[PDB]
């Protein structure tokens, strides 16, 4: 699916088990700043088992 980045840039929407960005967060430590950025890069909805990658 096509998603728009926080800056409204053309991107794609994928589950929470494929996007490289998700793998980086799972491999690296977690923080409040990472949770806020991840929530903003979601496929519309704090909970939808999906994320937006652009």
């Amino acid at each position: 699916l096509s998603c728009l980045t926080p800056d409204n840039k053309p991107g794609k929407c994928v589950n929470i088990k494929k996007c490289t960005h998700l793998a980086e967060i799972e491999e690296d430590p977690i923080g409040e700043d990472e949770t806020t950025y991840l929530k903003n890069s979601v496929c519309a909805g704090p909970e939808d088992n999906s994320v937006c990658c652009g």
